[PDB]
């Protein structure tokens, strides 16, 4: 199924590629391409080289240069265009944390890191903020100020928290606390595969992740 990119605001436009999951079939992965200043900014690299090489050439034969891309989590689904971008010399970023679990399971890295609570990609523009240890013990968020625009990636398990084989189920409560108390501001919150919502999936979340201490989709009922 193609790679699809549809507007969700003013310069922001959630892409979505596609994973069959042999044994259920086909999920849908979202990411952002953010315009600031007429340059483009991946939010997430779609699973392949393909559609990583085909989104971009989409927006870079258009006049939009491609200034880099910030991965908010370990997991493929996140980090599978790196490879692509660093061989294109297209700077790529991801938290230290990423970067050892990257370098852990044999995967190439992005070029650039950063560490810490907040990291501003694009001064007042793009901000990467970490809540702590959840669904996987490196993810991250991503905060659009000016659209009020969160993508909360894989730690936003809105309808159930999906593969556990990675996550932090004693953190992802007091993450997700932090992470509602920091942005119940956000007007849109994006979800790796889940539909976009407003902040209540900062919510929803947290009762996920509580439900789950207390210990692709699920569609029998
Ligand atoms: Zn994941």
């Amino acid at each position: 199924p193609d790679l699809k990119i549809e507007k969700l605001d003013e310069g922001v436009y959630v892409h979505t590629s596609f994973e069959e999951v042999n044994g259920w079939g086909v999920v849908p992965k979202h990411g952002l391409v953010v315009l600031v200043n007429a340059e483009a900014y991946l939010i997430d690299t779609p699973f392949t080289a393909k559609d990583t090489e085909k989104l971009v050439t989409w927006f870079v034969e258009r006049g939009y240069k491609i200034k880099g891309s910030i991965s908010s989590h370990f997991h493929s689904d996140s980090t599978g265009g790196i490879e692509w971008l660093n061989s294109r010399s297209i700077p790529t970023y991801a938290s230290e944390l990423t970067n050892e679990l990257l370098k852990k399971d044999g995967k190439v890295q992005a070029t650039n890191s950063f560490s810490g609570v907040n990291y501003w990609l694009v001064k007042n523009k793009i901000e990467v903020f970490y809540p702590g240890p959840g669904h996987t013990p490196d993810n991250v968020v991503v905060w659009l100020p000016e659209r009020k625009i969160l993508f909360g990636g894989g730690f936003i398990k809105p309808y159930g928290l999906g593969n556990l084989g990675d996550a932090n189920i004693e953190a992802w409560p007091k993450s997700a606390k932090l992470l509602k108390s920091k942005y119940g501001k956000a007007k849109l919150v994006v979800p790796s595969h889940s539909e976009v919502g407003d902040a209540s999936l900062l919510k929803l979340t947290l009762e996920q992740a509580v439900k789950g201490l207390n210990e692709h989709p699920q569609f029998e009922k």
